[PDB]
């Protein structure tokens, strides 16, 4: 049923001037071949070439076919063959006693060659002498790719009761055309060539003298690739003749399929040719007696109570061993250290705002207790574990929103929480029964783009206004006070902060990007290059840390924690609230409308997480494993409401460090995206991190806080490459002459791509502005209103095939 | 073994390339145009009959195509 | 240097005596921005950007325009000294 196939040449070694056998490759279902060095490549799909097949026709039309000859050993074989070469007149018999030595040498295998030194080709000559070729010679086409254990798994495969064939190729200078033997024994036959048990049918000779268009080699791999077919094979099992054997050699060349150099290769026009490959298949198992073996939504309404969740179990929970396992290259580890501090700055500076803000009801150690929980439960647990989960802006503005609603009504504030985390609960529980997520589906392109580059524009904001008050805080003066205290905090204006922390920042992204540049480049080995480069932030990290710490006198902001995992505020709060009454009892109007923040809170983290979802997943990424959505939803929303039962916050999941943890784990090719690891290991580690971030004090309390910056910097850079919106803009300002190749420039006409970036830009600008406004709670309300102005009103203005080529759901298919 | 549709289709093949197009500009006799034939002849691979997946074998031989092309233009 | 403390009493009329609070940086900060800017319009030149006149027209005049604008940038600032050019006075 399947078979092996070696080949043997004539060839010539480095230790002495010398003729001897050397096997060159091996077939089973499969071509595997071996360079200098003696080890064998990776076995591939063998590629025939035109000269090889043309010449493999062109002798086998006046082959000379000897068929169930009896005989035991090659030597017998070999005298036979050349009487039959005598009597069909294909050479002449004074070459009889060189040809006779021509077959007869040792046939070694590849372990003695390393002792050997290695083998080259050489040519037989009257005489009996090696000689180099005349003509000239190029590479071979596999050995570079393939080659730039093993036996084991071919004794594997190899089933115990089988049977081998062999092809015995040379040049010889002294011959006039190149003859071909094709001998099957009556009886199956060990034989000393092949050092492998396993005994041997049938048998190939291949020689000639030197002719343009003729490869020696490429004849022999021609010859095996003949001799790996199954109906072929099954032919010479029944053959009888030689005209048998041409019937089968033109059955065979009939149901081939040849394709021509082309200017421009590319797959997606490539994956077209499937069907007529099957069908050549079908052709040639049209004529054969044998035949041949081989001949889901995230997101959908089901009729079954419940049925989301169990779909995204089934379909995710499966790949928890691989999961496990896919986790231990080094990029995870860099991705690890990047994702820390990428989550770990923000939970302070949420931490610490909150803390001012609420009269400490809220600081840092219950938010880092919280985001570090929340990790590690969801990706325990989570359906898709890529996503990060991390406090936000629009909680905070809520919770400022809460706390003054409180404060001016006289009632509490931490004790409601808990009845809206109920509510919250209760809400998730009832949507997920009822798979309420399938209206992710209507939300577009449009929205995913709209939302993702407003983020990554507020984030850049933020930062901006950050350094900005920062350098507010130490204007740039004549002269300044030197008797000023700095122990609570810098007191006055300082002479060296502000600047030395705008270059500070500076030299961060400015390495930043000579790294990630340096990564893509040709200039080491590759194995270090890589590495090198995909570690090139905590590299730049440490680089900054050590610069700083080699500075003495000029003072720098630094990283703070808290003391230990004490609340907040001990004078009014507990680790336990009790839901009927902290210090007076609760209403019971209040318990009753708590339902109304509770619907808002829920509205917030439901397109928060679907729209982070959608971005995170779409289908150009390269990922592999299914993603779910009820799942993830349910588990963050019901263990946000049990957070915020004991008086913790309630957290979602977040834009910007998702994408960057999706990208950090991506491994990319020469650019393409080659894979995407997703595994659950990293999420847990960063959780990790973050929770016992407050046992580093002696560390951290050595890094400036400039240092995040780049980081802040290099994030909002790299978030913004996806974004199509962000094209189009960079499209708005080249001519017409420059613009480029994909589809949505090429079917409808310029001035229209500007129109629709100009309503897009519109949109933003309102969006912006509504957040400026001190209406701001109504922002994601107005950002879901974007979908009936693409379902109705669009469709009144532009056409439908202009729709479809511009608010392409997906980016290779329009 | 001869359809003249199929011959038509490697003739029209053959004169969609443009470096054979460019010597068919500058050909002046049938010596050179059968050289260049044979060149272009020369970097060309088949694929015979496996029962491999059929995705799989199409997408091994995409870098052989890369190599292979540029070792035409040399 | 960079130190702790400065004298604010130094006479600086033919040339700073003793350390000074933000020159270095501000000096750094500069020469970095100029470098930048130099290298930006250069990349500009070339790029595809802008209608052809105007690009080149644009990217001609980089090293006069990052020049004019980063001495601006540095007579904005009234308190902070950076060394300047002098030349004699007459032939």
């Amino acid at each position: 049923h399947k078979v092996y196939v070696e080949l043997q040449e004539l060839v010539m070694d480095e230790k002495n001037q010398e003729l001897r056998w050397m096997e060159a490759a091996r077939w089973v279902q499969l071509e595997e071949n071996l360079g200098e060095n003696g080890a064998w490549g990776r076995p591939h799909l063998s590629h025939l070439t035109f000269w090889s097949l043309l010449e493999l026709r062109r002798v086998f039309t006046k082959g000379t076919v000897l068929l169930d000859l009896q005989e035991t050993s090659l030597a017998g074989v070999a005298n036979q063959l050349l009487d039959r070469f005598i009597f069909e007149d294909q050479i002449r018999p004074q070459d009889r006693e060189e040809l006779l030595r021509a077959l007869l040498l040792k046939h070694s295998h590849a372990g003695e060659l390393e002792a050997l030194g290695g083998v080259k080709p050489a040519v037989l000559t009257r005489s009996g002498d090696p000689s180099q070729p005349l003509l000239p010679q190029h590479s071979s086409l596999e050995t570079q790719l393939f080659c730039e254990h093993s036996p084991s798994g071919i004794l594997e495969k190899i089933p115990p009761d089988s049977e081998a064939t062999l092809v015995l190729v040379g040049r010889a200078d002294f011959l006039e055309q190149p003859v071909l033997g094709f001998v099957r024994l009556q009886e199956a036959a060990e034989l000393e060539a092949v050092e492998l048990p396993v005994p041997i049918r049938f048998l190939f000779v291949l020689l000639g003298p030197e002719a343009p268009h003729i490869d020696y080699t490429q004849l022999g791999r021609a010859a095996a690739t003949l001799m790996s077919e199954r109906v072929f094979r099954i032919d010479a099992y029944m053959a009888q003749s030689r005209g048998e054997l041409l019937h089968s050699l033109e059955g065979f060349l009939d149901c081939s399929l040849v394709l021509p150099p082309t200017d421009a290769p590319s797959e997606q026009a490539l994956l077209s040719l499937v069907p007529v490959q099957r069908e050549l298949l079908r052709r040639r198992y049209q004529s054969s007696p044998a035949k041949p073996d081989s001949s889901d939504d995230p997101l959908q309404q089901t009729g079954q109570l419940f049925g989301g969740l169990v779909r995204d179990i089934r379909r995710r929970y499966p790949y928890y061993l691989s999961d496990i396992t896919d986790a231990f290259s080094p990029q995870v580890l860099a991705a690890v250290i990047f994702i820390y501090f990428a989550a770990l700055s923000p939970a302070i500076t949420f931490g610490g705002l909150l803390g001012e803000k609420t009269r400490n009801q809220m600081g840092v150690s219950e938010l880092l207790i919280s985001t570090a929980v929340q990790g590690i439960l969801f990706a325990l647990l989570g359906a898709q574990p890529l996503l990060v989960v991390g406090f936000s802006g629009p909680l905070l503005v809520f919770e400022e929103a809460f706390f003054s609603f409180c404060e001016t009504n006289g009632l509490e504030y931490i004790v409601g929480r808990v009845w809206i985390g109920f509510w919250l609960i209760l809400l998730v529980v009832l949507v997920v029964a009822f798979e309420g997520s399938f209206l992710v589906r209507f939300i577009s392109r449009y929205t995913q783009e709209i939302f993702s580059f407003l983020i990554s524009l507020i984030f850049i904001y933020e930062t901006f206004s950050k350094l900005i008050k920062i350098f507010q805080d130490h204007p740039l003066q004549k002269t300044y006070n030197y008797n000023v205290l700095m122990v609570p905090k810098p007191q006055g204006p300082l002479p060296n902060t502000a600047l030395l922390s705008l270059v500070l920042m500076a030299g961060t992204f400015f390495f930043a990007m000579m790294l990630r540049k340096f990564k893509n480049s040709s200039y080491f080995p590759g194995k270090l290059r890589r590495v090198i480069g995909d570690f090139g932030v905590p590299i730049s990290i440490l680089i900054m840390v050590l610069v700083d710490f080699f500075i003495q006198d000029t003072y720098t902001q630094k990283l703070s924690v808290p003391d230990g995992f004490k609340v907040s505020n001990s004078s009014a709060r507990g680790w336990v609230i009790h839901p009927l009454g902290l210090r007076s009892e609760f209403p019971i109007w209040m318990m009753f409308a708590s339902a109304l923040p509770a619907l808002l809170v829920f509205i917030l983290i439901f397109l928060e997480s679907q729209i982070t979802t959608l971005i995170v997943s779409k289908p150009e990424r390269k990922m592999v494993k299914g993603s779910g959505f009820h799942l993830d939803l349910l588990l963050v929303v019901g263990m946000g409401g049990v957070a915020a039962l004991f008086g913790m916050p309630w957290l979602s999941a977040t834009t910007v460090r998702s994408v960057t943890h999706a990208n950090a784990l991506t491994v990319m090719g020469k650019a393409q995206i080659q894979e995407v690891k997703e595994q659950r290991i990293s999420g847990l580690l960063v959780a990790v991190l973050v929770g016992l971030s407050i046992l580093m004090e002696p560390i951290l309390s050595r890094i400036p806080l400039a240092v995040l910056f780049g980081i802040f910097l290099y994030m909002g850079v790299t978030s913004l490459s996806g974004i199509q919106l962000f094209d189009r803009i960079l499209l708005l300002f080249k001519p017409p002459k420059y613009h480029p190749d994909v589809p949505y420039v090429k079917r409808v006409k310029t001035w229209r791509m500007h129109l629709f970036t100009g309503i897009q830009i519109i949109c933003l600008a309102v969006l912006w502005v509504v957040k400026s406004t001190p209406a701001s709670l109504a922002l994601p309300f107005v950002l879901i209103l974007t979908v009936p102005l693409r379902r109705v009103l669009l469709p009144l203005i532009f056409r439908n095939v202009e729709l479809q080529c511009l608010d392409a759901d997906d980016a290779k298919a329009t």
